[PDB]
């Protein structure tokens, strides 16, 4: 079997490169009986149309940002990045693999002719801040660069003042005082960009943005495989997932070490209690999204049940 998968990332991009692990491990684990051809974003079709292309047989799968499909159903946006839910990728991965998330993903994408194989992420983002934030209360009044939608709405619910800016304007806007803090990227990027130098109170691990990248394929083709090959492909995906998370973690740790060694940057790790408080604020916004569709309510119910059960949110 030879299956062509389209990525949401371009050639060159470090996450695209990490995705080679999925293809390589599928070939290794199946001793060649299944091969994956990994294609950069836009090779065969538009990044928002990969589901269509998969069910049609034009490509066989994708590795992509599930938030791209929020237009189909708000549930997609909510499950892809339930702002504030996670303090580490392991939490989200456990939610998917053992807490009902994978079943939700298949309920969402089987109707499009896709089988959800497994989850990955480009990383839990770190927060950029010029002002010292150790509690949720510290967010009140802070001008925070926030993407439109659930991220901005959660920061507003926390009493912050969201500001809408392109990524390329964040650095100068901090310097000029237009913003005091920002959503940007993972710590290693924030650090490399000089963000933490001009805004010397980052929060790491971050507390608000952890995007879900799905690995999914044509469900008819999936269903035609033997159990042992399905298990090997799921295994390959898990290996890719773990290699990606560990690689991201190491790069962040490198950057944090450099930040701390300079003696000026204070890296704040919010307590479990403060993170649980942030979940509670965010939950009010998740619930608004939950009311927008049946599947969004199901995502909300499953997520909140998981968080309460794990002691991550007030019972
Ligand atoms: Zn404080
Ligand atoms: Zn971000
Ligand atoms: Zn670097
Ligand atoms: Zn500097
Ligand atoms: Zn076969
Ligand atoms: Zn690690
Ligand atoms: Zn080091
Ligand atoms: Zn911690
Ligand atoms: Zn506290
Ligand atoms: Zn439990």
């Amino acid at each position: 079997h030879h299956f062509r998968f389209q990525s949401s990332d371009p050639a060159g991009n470090p996450n695209f490169e990490l995705q080679h692990v999925f293809a390589d491990k599928v070939k290794e684990l199946t001793n060649g009986e299944v091969t994956i051809e990994l294609m950069p974003v836009g090779t065969i079709v538009d990044y928002k149309e990969t589901p269509d292309a998969i069910q049609a047989g034009l490509i066989d799968g994708h590795i992509t940002d599930t938030s791209y499909f929020a237009g189909r159903d708000p549930a997609f946006g909510l499950i892809a990045n339930p702002v504030g839910a996670w303090a580490d990728p392991a939490q989200m991965i456990d939610f998917v693999e053992n807490g009902g998330g994978k079943e939700l993903m298949n309920e969402l994408i089987n109707p499009y002719g896709l089988q959800f194989i497994g989850v990955s992420t480009p990383g839990l983002e770190a927060f950029v801040s010029k002002v010292p934030l150790d509690t949720v209360e510290d967010l009140k009044g802070v001008k925070v660069r926030s993407p439109e939608g659930l991220i901005a709405n959660v920061f507003a619910a926390a009493g912050a003042n969201p500001v809408n800016l392109p990524s390329s304007e964040v650095y100068t806007s901090l310097d000029k005082g237009v913003i005091d803090a920002a959503d940007y990227s993972v710590f290693s990027v924030n650090q490399d960009t000089g963000m933490n130098d001009i805004a010397p109170h980052p929060v790491y691990p971050g507390f608000h943005s952890l995007p879900l990248v799905e690995v999914s394929m044509n469900k008819q083709k999936w269903d035609a495989l033997t159990p042992e090959l399905q298990a090997k492909i799921t295994e390959a995906q898990k290996i890719f997932q773990q290699t990606q998370i560990d690689t991201l973690h190491q790069r962040d740790l490198e950057a944090v070490e450099a930040a701390k060694a300079g003696g000026k940057i204070t890296v704040h790790d919010w307590s479990d209690e403060e993170r649980a408080k942030f979940r509670g604020i965010a939950r009010g916004e998740w619930e608004k999204v939950a009311g927008q569709s049946e599947m969004a309510q199901k995502v909300y119910d499953t997520l909140v049940t998981y968080l309460k059960d794990k002691g991550l949110m007030a019972e």
